[PDB]
């Protein structure tokens, strides 16, 4: 089997992001909201099954874990008021979209962080969605003012109550920032990949695993630019006088695969431990054309997998093993249906 | 030859970093400048001679192109009064270096940038050190609020002036952002390299380029994440419908070779054109030790470029033939000196 660890809904239906603008609109205008537009099963059916459920079939893949379109969790402007009934909303797209492809799809939440706000929203929606919506994960925005990295690092006390519901609720959380407001940085392009970076770093700096030892992160796309100077990364625990790296972290951090050329891959496969990588290709995302270069698609990344020189053991790991061990509510899941 | 194009003057004379302190310390009230102390040749010499040269020496290089020390030019609080007077001392020693070791270090300046003030003070002593020191770059710092990115791309109009005196100059720029005053951001291990990162994609964003067709740029740490995710920057070249890489910005965008590890070397050496790739290793800097995986140290790129399996020409652009033709008056003078 194969699971993709990291993927968003990303082609919508209208009234979804419709609704959003009048939302923002109404917000800014001091006006509450108008309400929610209804939504159809055979419109969620549509959008689904001309993307993602395409793209699966074509690739090659079983399973998707989904969660809420990245670039529009956009936790900026303005404050709770938006952003909960914002993420409540995106979340109960994503649950409907399980209801209706439940063998394919598997949630994952996004929380209503913003500025101004501690987690105690983001604990509540994540409760929410994993006890009653049967989600198996969150999206955690290290920096939800969105570009200048003006919230506390991961290791700062302000994020402890909400990693306590983590590992009482058994579920992992993939680092993921949203758009920018910054005109300076590209979201999909510099934002994400510096936001990765800065995330593995300040758990360098920290011993965050020592308070929480069964607390586990995903740092999407290969980890940003870590896997490629990893050499630096070892070196500096000695500069910092700090455990080395497989003890302080590589038990508790794991990396997709969401790298979108073979040779980013063969050196993701090459420098980092087998059970860190997971498979994930962020599919209908940041990167939507085929390469000239090769006549395959860019976020096509089992094809990365798949080319690599590797054992079937090292193969299982990467497609299914890995998220499965990292997921526990998803294995809990895939053995209730004997598999 | 052997020119290493990235490097730090780290190891300073006691009472340069100790006047450092006490200019900080005087503007933390109403204060002008303490006494600039004195600092002998045979001091910075030994230095020189204990640190740098005896490394240059065992790893077999010619030169090092020399620019001020990285972290303590961060001019985070304040302004213009702190940021002209700490960079041309700065300056000033390493020219003195050069005055004393003019076969081996060629030097590159750092410039007087503040949150708010414009490149006016820097065109002046860029033009300093290039027309009376006989400096043959500088270092261009995008960010030196310190950690927030709050300055413009490097694709604005804002910074138009200052390529104009760069260009009129002939010297090009490398890349650098400085200390980190982000307790989210840890300066040599996210904050350089995710600036990196950030600053390839602006210029991916826009076409300066076209305007200054000569205008050259070195992106450090082998181009921060930017090889490792060659993939992604090219499929998002589609995305924004803008011209191809090689074509918007590979002649005039350049990566050094401080990757600290042999599959990092291997990925940069695969993907990016053999002209484009500068040999560096930022040594006595950010990552000082030995590599236990390896027996070596981590900043001896040379000896990972020295594995590469690539042709004589190749191995002569890298080490000599692509940093003479970015730094045109370094080559004049080994011209001028028949070399
Ligand atoms: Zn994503
Ligand atoms: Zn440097």
């Amino acid at each position: 089997m194969i699971i993709d660890c990291h993927g968003h809904y990303t082609v919508l239906p209208k009234a979804h992001d419709e609704w959003r603008e009048q939302q923002k609109a109404a917000f800014k205008a001091g006006q509450p909201a108008p309400p929610y537009p209804e939504i159809s099963d055979d419109e969620i059916r549509e959008t689904i099954e001309a993307n993602q459920l395409r793209l699966i079939k074509e690739r090659g893949a079983d399973m998707t874990i989904f969660s809420p379109r990245a670039s529009a969790m956009a936790p900026h402007v303005g404050d709770q008021s938006v952003a909960v009934p914002w993420a409540q909303a995106c979340n109960n797209l994503i649950a409907r979209v399980v209801d209706l492809f439940p063998e394919t799809f598997a949630g994952v939440c996004m929380l209503p962080q913003s500025p101004e706000a501690d987690m105690t929203s983001s604990i509540a929606e994540l409760e929410r969605c994993v006890n009653e919506l049967g989600f198996i994960g969150c999206n955690l925005n290290p920096d939800p003012g969105g570009g200048h990295f003006k919230h506390p690092p991961l290791t700062d006390r302000f994020w402890y109550p909400f990693y306590e519901k983590m590992v009482e609720l058994d579920v992992p959380a993939m680092i993921h920032v949203s758009g920018s407001c910054n005109p300076a940085m590209h979201a999909t392009g510099a934002y994400y990949l510096a936001a990765d970076t800065i995330a593995f770093m300040q758990l360098l700096q920290g011993n965050l695993f020592a308070d929480f030892p069964t607390l586990r992160f995903i740092i999407p796309h290969g980890g940003g630019a870590v896997p490629y100077h990893w050499g630096r990364f070892r070196g500096l625990a000695d500069m910092l006088k700090q455990p080395s790296l497989d003890t302080l972290l590589m038990n508790n951090v794991f990396f997709d695969t969401c790298v979108y050329h073979q040779p980013g891959i063969n050196l993701l496969a090459d420098v980092i431990d087998n059970k860190n990588i997971l498979f994930g290709s962020e599919m209908v995302g940041a990167v939507r054309g085929i390469d000239p270069t090769t006549g395959h698609y860019f976020d096509d990344t089992k094809r990365y997998i798949d080319a690599l020189d590797i054992s079937d053991q090292e193969r299982h790991a990467i497609f299914e093993g890995n998220t499965r061990r990292v997921f526990p509510r998803l294995d809990a899941k895939l053995k209730a249906r004997g598999l």
